[PDB]
């Protein structure tokens, strides 16, 4: 036994985990969020950042920001904020390559704090994706992901929970930067 | 990442998932249903087809039948329905070798359509066999398989859920085909 | 498929299972427990047997015996109990040695009898060890191990359940062993 492997997916907590962050009002726990790329991007679902006087956003290695809202859509629950980079932000493993099949392992992080991580499949490929990873407030908004660690859709919520596919999100996203919701 | 292949279980569900099949009333949605053989014979749950004035049934490969009851089993809460097989019909692969050991990966799949499929245990081995697998309505007299798509059980409702053993579902089956109820 | 094999954690299940076992009061089903040496001392929750006239043990194998209550903490809900070794006692693997990460695959092993097992992940490393495979009454006082086999934590109560770290669990059984509560 000693010698022998565990069977484990934390090498995909390992590469996700650390983009996945905490948001906060300003002090209220509002839920989670994911870290989109280095210019300081960030997703999260709208009704975590619906009413919100003031955003923080606090990563799982210490730091702690204050966000922007960039804007949102309400037909996906989306939204984009927007943090100074020091210069070394953790972001998300995306693969654009990648294609989600149905059966695939998935885990639902989020970061209601500690952070929760949760384990199940993709039920049905995205309408949006489903899985029967729990899918709870605590993980709302934040991101859900394969083995790998590679990036499959946003947690979101309203057995079944479900995700926003990654390819969309980022069409949105980018739709968002430009234009405002 | 990008490189190497993700956890799945993907291959059952392409093995497994064409002969699971929608089950409705004439336009209700009744259940799920699984294609047994070539025959045409379908095993479905008895409470699906418990007051049906028409039986069709729909598989993912967009053809449309009409089913018959052949008969019941109230103990097993079974059913088996005849179609006429056009030629080509996709069958739940079965083995009646294989031995279902508790520990199994299983995933249950349903179809109230789109197809549902969660994954789970044999936490029990049949009495019933148990799994910690989702068993709902969408699934409800759908087919459990392991990871090969070699099927386990007949998802049946009334944390755990339970399908019927594979070999005892064919049993019954047959003894339906033969003699009815 | 006949060739091939199913993706299982039977094997945990072998090594681990034999040493879950059920706890009663005399005749009432109190919840599970947990064999951990070959003096004969076993794990349980407090409150399992926070009202036992007279406790009942009972391995898988058939093998019953009354046990006594060595004490118990409130404050994790722990509880050893001694029983006469026969010579030959099955007890539940333990590595000293094996560091638990987030993302493990964990199996729950509870006996209320059946015995049932749910399958799992560590959500967040032990404050107690987090995990979403179902932990309910029925597997309450028993083990949650890995897919070696591993003890990693002893189910507890009160989407995400609760096990004691075994690190923790064994310190605590030890300064109950010597000293009482």
């Amino acid at each position: 036994s000693t010698d022998e492997t565990p069977a484990s997916y934390n090498l995909a907590v390992r590469r996700a985990a650390p983009a996945v962050v905490n948001v906060y009002n300003r002090i209220r726990t509002l839920g989670s969020g994911v870290i989109m790329d280095q210019r300081g991007y960030i997703i999260t679902n709208k009704h975590v950042i619906n009413d919100a006087d003031q955003i923080i956003v606090a990563l799982q290695d210490g730091r702690v920001f204050e966000a922007l809202l960039v804007g949102s859509d309400s037909l996906t629950d989306l939204a984009v904020l927007k943090i100074n980079a020091t210069g070394g932000l953790p972001t998300i493993p995306i693969n654009a390559r990648r294609v989600p099949h149905i059966g695939d392992v998935v885990l639902a992080i989020g970061n209601p704090a500690g952070q929760t991580i949760t384990q199940g499949i993709i039920s049905a490929t995205g309408n949006f994706l489903q899985t029967d990873a729990s899918i709870n407030p605590g993980n709302s908004g934040g991101a859900l992901v394969n083995s790998l660690g590679e990036l499959m859709g946003i947690n979101t919520l309203s057995g079944i929970g479900f995700a926003i596919p990654f390819q969309l999100a980022t069409k949105i996203m980018d739709k968002l930067i430009r234009d405002g919701r």
